[PDB]
DNA sequence: TTGACTCTCTTAAGAGAGTCA
DNA sequence: TTGACTCTCTTAAGAGAGTCA
């Protein structure tokens, strides 16, 4: 198995890689009215991405180093968390934006954990409008408000009660 | 059916056999430190359910009617809003259950939204604790609340800003 | 060892349609 | 005509693994 060492060598590679990737600069709603900026390090459109990096779907990209003569692999977003506890109440740690960019792989835009609080985050009021997530969101979720809700609970006769 | 008559009809036998489903009383938090108290008209959990009712998955249920000589069937929680357009925004109309209920059929707990909105709704605060829906929740959602983030957001190097 | 493709799968909110009796 | 089963599909947040040079 890959020891500590060797899993903080691939973070740093994976590190310095990202951290070439085109930064920009995203003016974003935070709640509460305000405005703020995020600096989203965005992984290219299409082929070649960066050292170790591939795409396996549409918005899916996975990182490939080989140690020993062994291929590994792992989700492009994953691997700040490779020293992580993988699982949390029984559910499966995935990566998440914090700022809602698919192609985005600045780690301090990611955090891990459920795939519920995952989603969770895209209806978010953010941190000026009410976040109380305990590692807080950067920005208000991008689905946040009162929707588009085309017909509400109604009835046509009376037998019902709510 | 095709006719308007028709369909107040479909609308009305379907609402008629839902009225006779058990009514089982669910206290629910509203937000704001606030309970509130649903009645949901619950669908049997096995056969026989009810006139025009079948299970097609372990929480999936469709109506059926012939009209006509011919069968017409629906997904079981989308008959209260056959009048309604069936999508929004270029989105699909979805039922959508404001007591989070899945065998709940009773129409005063439902709406009819894209589900993304659906969706949006496990993570409500609810109508005591700052719901801004458009069509109201009725209560919060099960999901609200802090989460259970195993790891945030963090770096090892230099390289990244927020 | 590496890049650029290929494929299918998970989850939890939701769907449509066929086989028998 | 009605009932009671069977199967796969959609979405948008996420995944693992194979092939070839
Ligand atoms: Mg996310
Ligand atoms: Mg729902
Ligand atoms: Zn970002
Ligand atoms: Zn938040
Ligand atoms: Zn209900
Ligand atoms: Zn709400």
């Amino acid at each position: 198995a890959l020891t500590n060492a060797q899993i903080l060598a691939v973070i740093d590679s994976w590190e310095e890689t990202v951290g070439q990737f085109p930064v920009i600069t995203h003016h974003v709603p935070l709640g509460g009215g305000l405005q703020g900026t995020l600096h989203c390090y965005e992984i290219p459109l299409a082929a070649p991405y960066g050292v170790g990096f591939a795409k396996n779907g549409p918005t899916r990209w996975q990182y490939k180093r080989t140690i020993n003569q062994v291929v590994h692999r792992w989700g492009s977003h994953t691997v700040p968390f490779l020293l992580e506890p993988d699982n949390i109440n029984g559910k499966t740690c995935t990566a998440s934006h914090l700022c809602h960019n698919t192609r985005c792989h600045n780690p301090l835009h990611l955090c891990w954990e459920s795939l519920d609080d995952n989603k969770g985050r895209n209806w978010c009021p953010g941190p000026n409008g009410g976040c109380v997530h305990a590692v807080v969101c950067l920005r208000q979720g991008p689905l946040y408000g009162p929707g588009a809700t085309v017909a509400g609970p109604q009835q046509r006769g009376s037998h019902f009660v709510v």
